[PDB]
C-alpha cells in the first residue's frame, strides 16, 4: 500500500501555503519574517498534520537566516518530536544531519540539544516497499552519508554507541546493506578506534541482534566482500617473506562449528540472494573446504552410495516375484521372499527417521523445498517413504491387486539415486541444467501442447464415427482418441493407413495440416531449449557445482558421528599461543 | 603430503621466541644485543631443529646491524650448513642471494666464504607438490632472480660453471622452466660470453644431463619460444637484401635424424603439455615439414592405404562363404576358399610384427595409449591381430560354430581404415572432434541412460505379467524387457499397440510419462553435444591437424628403407663450407 503513504504527503506542502503565518522560512523571507513574530504570541502554536514546526522546513534545505533569530523567541522549539502515525517520534536535527551542512550544526547544539532521542518513524523500518534503511539514531544517519568530521561533533557531547532500535540494530552493521565502498572502507577504521577501551569484554562487534546473530556474519551472507576483505588485515601476522614467496596464518575461532548451533556454514547456503553465491572467493574459505572435501569428503561420499545402490537393486529384484496368485504361502522360496522385504522395511523407516528433523529444524516446507542449490530432490525422497507403509495396508483387509501403486512408485523410487551424482571428478554440471530448466522452459510448452491436441482429437473423432471400428480401429472412442493424437504428435508410432473400398474424405488434408504444424512446433521447443545454454546460464553451472560441495559437507558433518570427524588445521597446543588453532596456505606473486 | 612438510615449519618461529638469547637479531635489537655476547660463551651453541644459526634470520630480511659485530665474536659462524632432513646441507648465503641486497654481500665474502657448497635441500628438487625449482648452486639462485651485477661478484672468486646437481642440471637450462621473458632475454648473452674460451671442445651447451639430453631441446619441448627465437640470431648470416626482399640460410646440423636415436622429432609429439603444440610456429620447422610432406609424404601415404583397402575387401569378401556345414573339403571352389585366408595369415602376422617394437620402445601402455595426437586407434589394431589366431584354435579340436567371434570382430576390423583418413586436402578435422569428445561428453549420458531404463523396464514387466504373452507378446521376460525399453527410448521402433477386449489400465499414463521424458532428455544430449564446438574446441581441430602431419612423417621415416628417403635441403659439398647442409626460405616485408 504505497498509495496509502501517498495519501498524506502532499497535504503539508500546501497546508503551509494555506496559513500565511509560518511558511515564510521556506521561501527565504527576511524583512516580513522579522515582523510577524513580535506582534503575536503565535510562534509555537503552528502545528501541521505531521506535527510540523518551523525548523524542519528550515532544515529541508538550509535556511541559514531563518534559524538565526527564532531562538530569541523560543529556544526550546527544537526539542519536540512529531506526532503523526507514519512519523511517530522524530525531531529537528533528524533531517539536519543528512544535509551534511556543517554551518548548521553550530546553532542548535549549544542552544539546547539531546542526541538520545531516537527516530521511531514508520517509514524508517526495513521493508520491501520502502527504499532506504538508514538506521535509528542520528549517529547512524551520519554514518550512512559518509561525512568524516560532523560525526566528530555529536560524539563530543556524550553520544552512546551500544544503543539499538526496536529490532536490534547497532551503529556498525547498517553499513553492509548499503552498496557503496569508497566511504565505508575509510570510515570503518577510525570509528572502531573509538571503542570502550576495554574491548574484549562486552565486545561491540560480538553483541547479538534481536534475532541473536553476531553482526559480522550479516556481511558474510549478504556478501559485501570488501568488509570481508578489510577485517582480515587486523588479524594478519607475517612470519617470513623470501623473494616472491611469503607465508601467512589463518585464525578460525569464528570459522568453526559447535558455535551454539548457529554457525555461518549452516547459513551461507540458506540465502535466496544471487550475489551471495560467490562468498567462496577468498583464501580463508576455499582452500579450507577444498582440503575438507579431498581428505574426508570423497572417500566417505561413495560408500553410502554403494550401500544405497545395492539396497535398491535388491529391493528391485525381490519385487519381480510378488504377483503369485492374482490370475498364505509356505514353500522353500518363501523364506527369501519374506526377508527380501523384511530388509527393506527397516531400510525404509530410516529414510523418514533421518529426514523429519531437518524438516522441523527449518520449520516449514516453504523454506525447505525451494532451493536449487540445496536440492529439490527431496520430493521423491518423501514419497519413497510412504509406499512401503501402503504396501502393508493391503494385507490387513486382503484387497485384490495393490501391485499397481507399486508399479507407479518403483520407477520414481529407482530414479532417486542421482542426487549423489555430483560427487566425482565430473558429471556434476550435467544434472544441474536439467533441474534448472524443468522449472524454466519445460513449463512453457506443457501449457500449449495439451490445449492444441484435443481439437485435433475431436476433429478426428467426428469423422471416423460415420464408418465402422473394424476397418481401421484406431480412432474408436473419446478417451483413446486424445491419447492417440497426443502420442502421435511425438512421431513415435506411424500414422494409420488402410487400402480398401472405404476411404475417408476429410482426413488427408487435415493430416497434412497436422504434419505442417508437427514439422515446426516440436522444433520450436528446441530453440527455447537452446537459447538458455549459449548465453543465459553458461556461467551458472560451475559456481553452483562448487557450492554444492560445501552444502553437502556441512550437511554431512552435522549428522555423522564425531569419531569420523576431527577438525582441520594444526593443533596450536604445546605452544603458548592459546586456543586459536591456526592454518597455513602459501601464496606466490 | 604437504602437511608433513607443514609439521616442522612453525616450530622455529616460536622456538626462537622461547629461548630469549638468540632471536634479538630478528627484531633489530642494538643495545641489548651488544650485551649478551661478551658475558657468556654462548655465541655458536644456539642451534635449532633445522640447524638454525644467527645469520640466517639476519638474512631473512636484511639485518645490516646484526651482521656487523658478530665477526668479532665468531667469524667462522657463516660456514656451517643445516642438519635437519628437509634442509640437508644449506648454508648462510643461500638465503642471502634471493634478497638481492648488494649491501649485504660485501661482509660475508671477504671474511670467509666458500661458493662450492651446493644446496641439497629436500624442498629444492623438482616436484609437483613443491612450487619453485631454482637450482642447486647459488649462481643459479642468482640467475633465477635476474640481477645483473651481484652475479658479477661471485664469479670473481673462482666460481665453477660445469657443476650440476644430483639429477644433472647445470646453470643454463634452469631458465627455460621459468615463464618470465624480460630478464632472461638480456642475461643470456653476457653469461654465455663468459665461456671456457675453448668453446667447441667440451661444449657447455652440448653437455648432456643425467637423462642424457642436450639442454637446448628442453626449451624446444617445454616450448619457451623466446629462447628458440634468441639463439637463432647467433647462427644468422645475411647474403643479399634488395628492397623489400631478402635472403637467409638455415643451419640444421642439430635439426636432423640419426642423432644417436635421440632426435627431437621423436619427442616433440611425446609431451603431455598444452603449450607444446605450437612449436611449429617459426620458419626453421614449418616450411621444412611442409616441403617434406609435399615432396615425399602425399605420393607415398596413399599407396599403402590402397594396398590396405584392397587387402580388407578381399578378407571381407572371402568370409561370406565360411559357414558351409553347420546346418574336410575337396571341391573346385576350395582352392580359392583356402588361399583367401592363406593370404590373410601372412598379412595378419605383420600387424603385430610391426607393432610390438614401438610398444617396447616406449616401455609401457601408460605412455603409449593415452595420446590424442599420436592416436588412440591402436586399440583396434591390437585386437585385429588376435582374431586370426583364434580362428585357428577352432580347427584343432573341431568345436561347433566359431563364426560368432568372427561376427564380433569383423566390424571393428573393418572400422580400422580411418586412421589414414587425415592425409588429403580435407577431411582431417572431421574425425578429430569425434575422438576428442567420445572421452569428453559421450561419457556423461552413458552413466545416466542405463540407470533410468531398468526402472521403466521393471514397471513395464510388473504390469503385463497379469495377462497372457499371446495378445501382445512384446514384454515377456526380464532379459528382453530391458533391451526393448532401451531401444524403445531411441524412437527406432514404434510402440506396441493392440485393440481387443483386453486393455491394460496403468500402461497409458506411464507411457505418456515416458514420452514426456524422451521428448527432452534425448535432446539434452544434443546441447552438451553442441556446447563444445561453438566456443570450447573451435580452435583445437586445426592445430592438431597440422601436428598429425609431422607425427606421421616422423613415424613413417623411421620404419621405411633408406632408398626411399634422402634428406632435404641442399648438398653443401663442392663448396668449402663443411658438413652443415644449409637451407633457404625467402621472406618478404
Ligand atoms: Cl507421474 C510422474 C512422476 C514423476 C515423473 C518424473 O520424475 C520427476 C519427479 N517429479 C517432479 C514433479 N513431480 C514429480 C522428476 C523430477 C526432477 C528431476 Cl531432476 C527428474 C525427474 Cl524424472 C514423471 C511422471
Ligand atoms: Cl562391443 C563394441 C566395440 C566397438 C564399438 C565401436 O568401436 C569403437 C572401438 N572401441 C572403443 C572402446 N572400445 C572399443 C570406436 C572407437 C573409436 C572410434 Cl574414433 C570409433 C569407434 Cl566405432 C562398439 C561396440
Amino acid at each position: 500500500w504505497e498509495q496509502y503513504r501517498d495519501r498524506v504527503n502532499m497535504l503539508q506542502q500546501e497546508r503551509i501555503r494555506d496559513s500565511p503565518l509560518l511558511q515564510a522560512a521556506k521561501e527565504n523571507d527576511l524583512r516580513l519574517l522579522k515582523i510577524l513574530l513580535l506582534n503575536q504570541s503565535c510562534d509555537f502554536q503552528q502545528r501541521g498534520a505531521v506535527g510540523e514546526t518551523a525548523l524542519h522546513v528550515a532544515a529541508l534545505y538550509d535556511n541559514l537566516e531563518a534559524a538565526t533569530l527564532l531562538m530569541e523567541a523560543a529556544p526550546e522549539l527544537a526539542k519536540e518530536p512529531a506526532l503523526c502515525e507514519p512519523f511517530v517520534g522524530q525531531t529537528a536535527l533528524h533531517i539536519a544531519v543528512m544535509n551534511q551542512n556543517l554551518n548548521l550544526v553550530r546553532a542548535l547544539l549549544a542552544r539546547g540539544a539531546s542526541v538520545s532521542a531516537r527516530a521511531t518513524g514508520a517509514a524508517f523500518r526495513r521493508s520491501p516497499h520502502n527504499l532506504i534503511y538508514y538506521g535509528e539514531h542520528p549517529l547512524s544517519f551520519a554514518a550512512c552519508v559518509g561525512s568524516e568530521e560532523i560525526v566528530r561533533l555529536l560524539i563530543e557531547h556524550g553520544a552512546d554507541i551500544r544503543a539499538q532500535d526496536s529490532l536490534g540494530n547497532t551503529v556498525l552493521h547498517i553499513l553492509i546493506l548499503q552498496p557503496n565502498k569508497t566511504f565505508a572502507c575509510q570510515m570503518y577504521n577510525l570509528l572502531l578506534s573509538y571503542d570502550e577501551h576495554s574491548d574484549h569484554l562486552q565486545s561491540l562487534e560480538l553483541v547479538p541482534n534481536h534475532q541473536g546473530l553476531t553482526p559480522f556474519k550479516l556481511a558474510g551472507v549478504e556478501g559485501n566482500t570488501v568488509m570481508f576483505q578489510h577485517l582480515m588485515q587486523k588479524r594478519k601476522h607475517v612470519q617470513w617473506t623470501c623473494g616472491p614467496l611469503t607465508s601467512t596464518l589463518y585464525d578460525l575461532t569464528e570459522i568453526d562449528s559447535w558455535g551454539e548451533e548457529l554457525s555461518f556454514l549452516e547459513l551461507v547456503v540458506s540465502s535466496k540472494k544471487r550475489e551471495a553465491r560467490q562468498i567462496l572467493e577468498q583464501t580463508p574459505v576455499k582452500e579450507l573446504v577444498s582440503f575438507k572435501w579431498k581428505k574426508y569428503g570423497r572417500p566417505y561420499f561413495c560408500v553410502l552410495a554403494s550401500l544405497y545402490i545395492l539396497y535398491m537393486i535388491c529391493f528391485t529384484t525381490c519385487c519381480i516375484y510378488r504377483p503369485l496368485k492374482l490370475r498364505a504361502y509356505v514353500t522353500h522360496q518363501d523364506n527369501i521372499r519374506l526377508v527380501g522385504e523384511l530388509v527393506t522395511v527397516t531400510g525404509a523407516v530410516i529414510i523418514l527417521l533421518l529426514e523429519i528433523p531437518d524438516i522441523f529444524r527449518v520449520g516449514a516446507s516453504r523454506y525447505f523445498g525451494q532451493t536449487i542449490l540445496g536440492g529439490p530432490f527431496h520430493v521423491i525422497i518423501i514419497t519413497y517413504a510412504s509406499l512401503v507403509l501402503l504396501t502393508m495396508v493391503m494385507r490387513l483387509t486382503n484387497m485384490n491387486g495393490e501391485v499397481v501403486p507399486l508399479s507407479f512408485a518403483l520407477v520414481l523410487g529407482w530414479c532417486s539415486v542421482m542426487y549423489f551424482a555430483r560427487g566425482f571428478q565430473m558429471l556434476g554440471p550435467f544434472t544441474i541444467m536439467i533441474q534448472k530448466m524443468i522449472f524454466g522452459d519445460l513449463m512453457r510448452f506443457c501449457w500449449l501442447m495439451a490445449v492444441v491436441i484435443l481439437g485435433f482429437a475431436s476433429a478426428f473423432h467426428i469423422t471416423f464415427q460415420t464408418e465402422d471400428p473394424n476397418n481401421l480401429g484406431e480412432f474408436s472412442d473419446y478417451p483413446t482418441a486424445l491419447f492417440s493424437t497426443f502420442e502421435l504428435f511425438l512421431t513415435i508410432i506411424d500414422g494409420p493407413a488402410n487400402y480398401s473400398v472405404d476411404l475417408p474424405f476429410m482426413y488427408c488434408i487435415t493430416y497434412a495440416a497436422f504434419a505442417i504444424i508437427a514439422t515446426l512446433l516440436m522444433l520450436n521447443l528446441f530453440i527455447a531449449m537452446m537459447g538458455d545454454t549459449h548465453w543465459r546460464v553458461a556461467q551458472e553451472r560451475d559456481e553452483l557445482w562448487r557450492a554444492q560441495v560445501v552444502a553437502t559437507t556441512v550437511m554431512l558433518e552435522r549428522k555423522m558421528p564425531r569419531f569420523l570427524w576431527p577438525r582441520s588445521g594444526i593443533c596450536g597446543y604445546e605452544y603458548g599461543l592459546g586456543d586459536r588453532w591456526f592454518l597455513r596456505v602459501e601464496n606466490h606473486h
